[PDB]
């Protein structure tokens, strides 16, 4: 997260670090055994760690639960990023509380200029590199369905949307992927692509999460 703020131990309780030995994306739970997380996050051997604030330091609210399983959308196409939305199943029941708790799907979609909040542990920094080691928090716009393709021709589909600021100087990165956009109390967009980081004219780009909240119920009442 570049041009963002330190969000406050676990004042974003549904954020989940997915760890391979490492912290390697984002991604937020659901439910009690259910991380929504991007397709471009898929790997073996994946931790989900719960109730972070400092990825590096454990700090006593933490829960480290392996994942069971893996299911990334049956159409996620990993050339164009389109579908970019997998599920993770956790070995576990996680138990919910203050630090850990999970944000709802959305009933309906959400419209251009509604304000979210983005988090992650992601790069800080537009050009060059800089891990924070707590969880930094972004709050941005939805941007028009027009700005987001003039930014990206021929690149966005209709299971993304662009949000950020088009002067440049904010935006997720790196590090960021997988995790919650939080558009009006529903969990609206997961962490996808973009180019570069807080460019100006490139926004970040978004996995359309209302188009998915079918797919997503109907999987884990099957798994
Ligand atoms: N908001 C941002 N500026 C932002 C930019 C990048 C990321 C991290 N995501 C990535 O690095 C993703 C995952 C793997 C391929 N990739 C890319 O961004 C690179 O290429 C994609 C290919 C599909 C068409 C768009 C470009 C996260 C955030
Ligand atoms: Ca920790």
């Amino acid at each position: 997260i570049v041009g963002g703020y330190t969000c406050g131990a676990n004042t974003v309780p549904y954020q989940v670090s997915l760890n391979s030995g490492y912290h390697f994306c984002g991604g937020s739970l659901i439910n009690s055994q259910w991380v929504v997380s991007a397709a471009h996050c898929y790997k073996s051997g994946i931790q989900v760690r719960l109730g972070e604030d400092n990825i590096n330091v454990v700090e006593g609210n933490e829960q480290f639960i392996s994942a069971s399983k893996s299911i990334v959308h049956p159409s996620y196409n990993s050339n164009t990023l389109n579908n970019d939305i997998m599920l993770i199943k956790l070995k576990s029941a996680a138990s919910l509380n203050s630090r850990v708790a999970s944000i709802s799907l959305p009933t309906s979609c959400a419209s251009a200029g509604t304000q979210c909040l983005i988090s992650g542990w992601g790069n800080t920094k537009s050009s060059g590199t800089s891990y924070p080691d707590v969880l930094k928090c972004l709050k941005a716009p939805i941007l028009s369905d027009s700005s987001c393709k003039s930014a990206y021709p021929g690149q966005i589909t209709s299971n993304m949307f662009c949000a950020g600021y088009l002067e440049g100087g904010k935006d997720s990165c790196q590090g960021d992927s997988g995790g919650p956009v939080v558009c009006s109390g529903k969990l609206q967009g997961i962490v996808s692509w973009g180019s570069g980081c807080a460019q100006k004219n490139k926004p970040g780009v978004y996995t359309k999460v209302c188009n998915y909240v079918s797919w997503i119920k109907q999987t884990i009442a099957s798994n």
